[PDB]
């Protein structure tokens, strides 16, 4: 991303932080797959009120794309992750 910021502030003026966390949670919960399609994830997440929280579209495509991008590419596997 481009927008930078230290730590995390939970103010009323801007409560995007929490909104961001919720977004990821949902997507991930939908067992995202490399062949993930925004149109699909959207038609599936739409049913959820959390998806309504995000007003800015850019955040949706960007965020969603970000997560998916990581999946497709070599997944971060390290530690006891493997059993």
């Amino acid at each position: 991303g481009s927008s930078g910021s230290s730590g995390e502030k939970e103010d009323s003026k801007t409560r995007g932080e929490k909104i961001k966390s919720d977004f990821f949670e949902l997507l991930s919960n939908h067992h995202l797959d490399s062949q993930s399609r925004w149109s699909k994830v959207k038609d599936k997440v739409e049913s959820d009120p959390r998806y309504k929280a995000v007003d800015s579209s850019s955040m949706r495509e960007d965020l969603f794309k970000q997560y998916i991008e990581k999946i497709a590419k070599n997944l971060d596997s390290s530690g006891p992750s493997s059993g």
